[PDB]
């Protein structure tokens, strides 16, 4: 009766994930349509572009504080505490489940630099607990606490699996973050349920008729002959160490932002009298800084996070598109080539802004995750490094008198994986990024970058989830 | 230090793996040249083909018994015992290390259906212990016994990773087979060491000009558009279930062979007088049954295991080679198409023979593994199922007015991974075969097959390593 439990958990989690992503996509496309329809006057465009995300964030914060304040936060450190031995039976409730799902949907739909891995693992845990309660009516054997904890761990595995639609990588990431001593029985059960969840993904995508044909979400078409050369290994290692430092700095900045917000007595009081004003103000600041015909021309503000990542994972070299772009349509990568600034300038501005934007927006009293923003920052960093390597020498690396240009998409993949692993202190981001793209040709650079990033991060700073568990 | 320990462990283990593989390749190519030399007279080549493997196995058995009998066997169950608390200072000695390396090389060099997953990880354990002794001799700071067991686990990770040249999959396999409760810290250390070992392996492959550059071992060219169709999923499920049954049956047959051989009083007497005769007799039987112009024409007897697997994992469809043999060169796949028998008969005879051949040859008093033989049988079974599906569906399944043909190579991959996981009771064979083939297009079929095979195998029979630990 355990296998049917896992199958039901996977099915329900798959349905919840798909409906949430449909709602988020609808919200973003509605935002884009509203922005495009009011192009007659710039002031009306600015007013819409500012008020919309502010409205969504304010509504999300308000609904969460009315219904269930405990749902606010990432959700991974709380489950680490739960699996540590502290039982918060009140913290997994149906009201909290509704609050979490609606708040996460509305927060991600506003275009804020937020993630979804923590909220998704929390929702998966809640769904497992609720389904266990629902099946408890038929038999009281289900109330044995140890097996409930085991099934909660399996639920964390399922949640991380359905978040990225990467089953094995998700299970490994959940193993890495939610536990310290882990039984192989739980690994088997979690990967069992993640298999069925990923199968429901595929069958639903086929029955859904989403795109032109049945294709991948993060299509990568890198050549398999020479994905990378041997001379690029020092560059990949440098990316790894830099991402480790960046992850440690990101955790440090997030912790000091929380410390400043808590410590300043006058600021804290002025906030707690008008607690809804803080999310509105931060959304105001960010959305003002991301106005497409304002400052968003320097930050690719017309693209959402998924579009930004897809554009960054392109196989074309942007620096050399000045010669081989006469028989090809204008790619979406044009957003990274503003008329007055080169690609390097917009890349460095995007990094230097989105870093603090994500760090500050993670602390907002809304259900949010921190994986996706850091992943995007790492991908952009890797893309910048790859474009710099292409610009240094455009003929490529000489080898056997055969030409092969540098592919900066692999650099972006390596940078994203390294920065995410550095922030989360995990090694499973290497397996996740292969199942995401679908190509494992860059296994050597990704692994080398991830180990170096984790080593440096362990040398400097604790994990973001450990930071949360310590400050909360 | 720990980091330098892991670096040295990876370097030494990769060097040992490469030199052993070079020796095995030299032995096989010398045997092939000797066979080709005496083509004129059938009797002379028959005598050579029979005596050469017999000579190798008798020398291996004699050297192992004279030097260190403890090295005889797989090597994984004894390490499970070591990591279960019972530590014996007999299995880790320099003489045992020499005996193991020489015996394993000579046993794999004869073409016997043997693997390299068990002895090659016990070799890594020996290397870790020996280098730890070398460092302890230079200072009394290493007297602590608390620094070994985790380092032995890291050594098992490194060995299993370097066996397949699949670092992450190897680490996961070692986690699954060598432990029950395992901490993520040693996981991180093993991942670091395996990464550095893979880097050394690939840079060595570049320098010594064996292959062109850093590449895969079983490079495959499956198309990325539609690797599989949804109608093909039940076929993959059937492959998985049948592979689970086959793995349970293989374990059962191996155990019963051991029991019958050990129990019979007369056979025990012939053992205690003529122990060396048994490997010679079994090698006689197998090599007689695999004579290329004798019975080997029905079993691809001229193919060694590595190139057998390479031929099995090809992207071309053999059943339709009767119409598309005008624009392609004659491939090595012709060995599966003897003039008098069709492909299906060759596949079924090969399966029904190699099953018992591998099961019986695993019991031989020589250092051997059981992963590669079972993996080859699974790959052949998957290829048979894929070609059967192609015969059933001559034009494939046309979707949206377009035609995409069936690819039986993915079926072979799925079958190999499923039956290997069924035998070993492990789910990471999917990651192993992803890192081997280099394509993650078939993640869902192989994942479903591994799930089903492991489920059925656990339902009927214990794992092969558990069988060995119980009988021994
Ligand atoms: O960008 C959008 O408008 C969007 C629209 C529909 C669905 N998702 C979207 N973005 C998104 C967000 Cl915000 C958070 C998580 C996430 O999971 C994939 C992933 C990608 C990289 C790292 C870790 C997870 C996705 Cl795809
Ligand atoms: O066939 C040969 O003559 C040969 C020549 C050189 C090197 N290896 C050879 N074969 C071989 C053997 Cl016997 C055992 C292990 C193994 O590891 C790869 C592997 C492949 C599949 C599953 C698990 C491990 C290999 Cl490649």
């Amino acid at each position: 009766e355990d296998w049917i439990f896992l199958v039901l958990l996977g099915l329900l989690m798959a349905l919840v994930s798909w409906v949430m992503d449909y709602a988020i996509a609808a919200c973003l496309q509605a935002q884009q349509w509203m922005s495009r329809g009011l192009n007659t006057s710039i002031l009306l465009q600015y007013l819409a572009w500012v008020t919309y995300p502010v409205v969504l964030i304010t509504f999300s914060a308000g609904f969460t504080q009315i219904l269930a304040p405990q749902a606010v936060g990432s959700g991974i450190p709380e489950m680490k505490t739960i699996l540590r031995g502290v039982v918060l039976k009140e913290y997994l409730t149906l009201k909290t489940f509704i609050a979490k799902v609606i708040g996460l949907t509305c927060a991600l739909g506003s275009g804020m630099p937020l993630g979804k891995e923590g909220p998704f693992v929390h929702i998966a845990s809640m769904c497992a607990a609720l389904l266990s309660k629902f099946l408890s009516l038929f038999g009281g054997i289900y109330e044995n606490e140890s097996r409930n904890t085991e099934m909660l761990a399996a639920a964390c595995a399922v949640g991380v699996g359905c978040c990225f639609a990467a089953p094995i990588g998700g299970v490994l990431f959940s193993i890495e973050v939610t536990s310290t001593f882990f039984a192989v029985r739980n690994y088997w059960r979690g990967f069992f349920a993640a298999t069925f969840s990923a199968f429901i993904f595929r069958v639903l995508a086929v029955w859904n008729r989403d795109e032109e044909t049945i294709t991948a979400l993060f299509k990568t078409r890198f050549r398999l002959d020479f994905p990378f050369d041997l001379q690029e290994l020092p560059a990949f290692a440098v990316i790894g160490i830099a991402s480790g430092f960046g992850g440690a700095l990101f955790v440090y900045l997030n912790r000091k932002i929380v410390q400043v917000m808590r410590k300043q007595k006058t600021i804290n009081r002025f906030l707690m009298r008008k607690r809804l004003l803080f999310p509105a103000l931060v959304t105001l600041l960010i959305s003002t800084l991301t106005f497409p015909p304002g400052f968003g021309q320097f930050m690719a503000g017309q693209l959402s996070q998924k579009e930004t990542l897809v554009t960054l994972f392109d196989n074309r070299t942007w620096v050399r598109q000045g010669l081989v772009e006469e028989l090809e349509p204008p790619s979406t990568s044009q957003a990274w080539n503003p008329p007055r600034a080169n690609v390097f300038l917009t890349l460095v501005i995007f990094i230097l802004m989105k870093f603090w934007m994500s760090a500050l927006a993670t602390t907002i009293p809304v259900p949010c995750g921190a994986f996706m923003p850091v992943f995007v920052i790492g991908a952009a960093f890797g893309r910048l490094v790859g474009e710099s390597m292409a610009a240094w020498f455009p003929d490529g690396i000489h080898t056997d008198s055969s030409t092969y240009r540098i592919v900066p998409g692999g650099y972006a993949v390596v940078g994203a994986a390294a920065l995410a692993g550095a922030v989360t202190h995990t090694v499973s981001t290497a397996v996740i990024v292969f199942e995401l793209t679908g190509q494992i040709a860059h296994i050597l650079p990704v692994m080398i970058a991830v180990i170096l990033a984790n080593a440096v991060a362990q040398s400097l700073q604790p994990s973001l989830y450990d930071s949360i568990i310590r400050i909360k």
